[PDB]
């Protein structure tokens, strides 16, 4: 009864301890962004999946399950393509001023920082080609995650790394969900749409994600349940009109998926590698050479896998293994929350009008 | 242009030179087989994408694109679990005595087949706990590919590997989809369905899958498109039914994605795993730990990837990329293929009741 239902704010922040933060630089040529996911001090176990045929990426090696760091403060999420990754250098000279990262010697304040990060190509969608996030937005960034409350509401939209995002030609923008499993444990998903193929399914114009939604998330937002064949109709010509007037003005979704059950880094990594079936429930099609598709996937830790009494009702791989059976129901609603993230991001987007181009929302054209 | 569309037969073997083979076992405690994807002669440039988290494979780092043998002629997918890769055995020794192989000596006949393959969980489905595919039934399976002409319709439904294969309850089976892209490449599906989680959306009866299917090409199963809210509480009532049953009498989704277009091993592998989203689309949850998906991608290397009046039409990634758009097009195809493949089998299927199991189809239920 207590699993099937958001956490309080349907957000990445439903994970106790969790905190994220935007920072964005909009106008005079400019709409780009970051956005930082900070663990709670101690750090949380990480792990890394890049599946999209063409990444930008930094520190993923560190992330392998055979590798020595195995739990990380900060994940990096940034638009500016692979120029953008230099945000993350501000991010890790914030976490040594604040004494977080590996410890390289017996001076508690020596410590290096492992700071993973992905970017998204939106160059130029502000007007000027070279305005992209550097070092100081990064820190930005970051600051603005701790500076935040436990379970601050996730802001959506065009902000942070979501600022220039665009999704199959529509604006893309930040999105975010969360579902609490029957044990208590929850599992949230934050995700910054910058699809080159579509959340809308081309021939109704219904979002592909939607369809997973627990019951009324989206309604908020005020969308048709009918979507007239009318409406839709228009929608692709108004689409098709700003899309022709962005390729004339011109002379990969980022996600972390987060949860509080403790994963070892393998299950962590599995968990990454799930969140991306979920991704694919939302667009169509994903993960191709030009994507730069990448889940992270973090654990704090503070719940245990399975509770101290199994009933017959509790989740087992082939009627038996109970700690595989509690993991399967991590793994399903990784890809679950990813989904709905992705929904969430086109429903919470507004549209943008820049001499960079012109991207309705799927709002202004649907609702 | 020409694309968008399936080609003749809507099958595996549209892709030209590609045979497939069934050998199965029904009756007297047996409820398995064997399908074996034979390449033509001088074999096909193959990758694999071993996703699910229980996997029984056989000869997969063989196929990674840094080893030796780049091309194979035969891919087998086996019902019996770890203990029906055992079938494998029995393809390769046929192939050795065709002359078909990694040449391993001067003399012509002294060959190596690689002969990778996959298995799906169906054990005691048929009455009998030990009633596994052997090496006789692969033989079996892979001299009966041989004899079919080129271009053959593929039997779908309960054969081969599908035989025992049972997906959310339901009997599951092999199913199979191609689509020719506007270069005039093919790209095709075949799929042997065993998955755990629901190839069925639980809330209304519709297959998940049917959304990404062309127009028209289910319609010779009689199925309705929208599902009545009686005719759903009683498909659902009859499969748990059904399903109770099979637990007191008791008490992965396995595919091969090919094409003519030309491709690299390593276009090859990033092609498995597109595929992987498709059956994403088909079936929720998958790529659990219960679930052995694989995918095994062929390429009968035919067609350059580009042909050459390369249009304002012809796709490119980034506005000026001819390759990667020629590749982004086989990539996103392999993924559709294979969700519209799932629901092939899923409609193809006709139900079973035996000692070890009731799983009565799709259509039984729904129409
Ligand atoms: C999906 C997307 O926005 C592309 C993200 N990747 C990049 O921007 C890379 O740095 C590219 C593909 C431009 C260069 O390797
Ligand atoms: C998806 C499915 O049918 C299971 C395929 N894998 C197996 O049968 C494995 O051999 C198991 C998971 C039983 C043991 O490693």
């Amino acid at each position: 009864g207590i699993g099937g239902v958001p956490g309080p704010h349907n957000g990445l922040t439903d994970v106790p301890g969790v905190r994220v933060g935007h920072a964005g630089r909009t106008g005079d040529g400019w709409l780009t962004g970051v956005t930082v996911v900070l663990a709670p001090p101690g750090g949380a176990v990480a792990a890394v999946d890049v599946r999209g045929g063409g990444p930008g990426t930094r520190e993923t090696d560190a992330l392998d399950p055979r590798n020595l760091v195995q739990t990380i403060d900060a994940v990096v999420l940034t638009g500016g393509s692979a120029f953008g990754l230099d945000a993350a250098g501000g991010v890790a000279a914030w976490l040594e001023e604040q004494g977080r990262g590996f410890p390289v010697g017996a001076d508690p304040s020596q410590v290096v920082p492992v700071v993973p990060a992905a970017a998204l190509f939106d160059l130029g969608r502000g007007g000027t080609w070279r305005a992209r996030p550097d070092a100081a937005l990064g820190r930005a960034a970051v600051e603005a995650a701790a500076a935040r409350p436990e379970g601050d509401p996730v802001e959506q939209g065009g902000v942070g790394a979501g600022t220039g995002a665009v999704v199959g030609g529509l604006k893309g923008g930040i999105g975010t969900a969360s579902v609490v499993l029957d044990s208590g444990a929850t599992v949230a998903a934050l995700a910054a749409v910058n699809a080159a193929g579509s959340a809308v399914d081309p021939a109704t114009g219904v979002l592909y994600g939607a369809r997973t939604g627990l019951p009324g998330e989206f309604a908020g937002y005020g969308v048709p349940d009918a979507i007239g064949a009318d409406t839709h109709a228009r929608a692709r010509a108004r689409l098709a009109e700003a899309a022709e007037e962005t390729a004339r003005r011109r002379a990969t979704t980022l996600a972390v998926v987060a949860t509080d059950a403790t994963l070892t880094r393998a299950q962590a990594q599995k968990l990454a590698g799930t969140a991306h079936d979920g991704l694919a429930r939302a667009v169509r099609p994903v993960h191709l050479l030009s994507d730069g598709d990448t889940v992270f996937a973090l654990s704090t830790g503070r719940r245990p896998l399975l509770p101290d009494r199994p009933d017959a009702t509790a989740a087992r791989a082939f009627g038996v293994h109970l700690e595989a059976g509690a993991l399967n129901e991590v793994l399903a609603a990784g890809a679950d929350v990813l989904t709905r993230a992705v929904v969430h991001a086109v429903l919470a987007a507004t549209g943008v009008d820049t001499p960079g181009g012109v991207h309705p929302s799927y709002r202004e054209l649907y609702a």
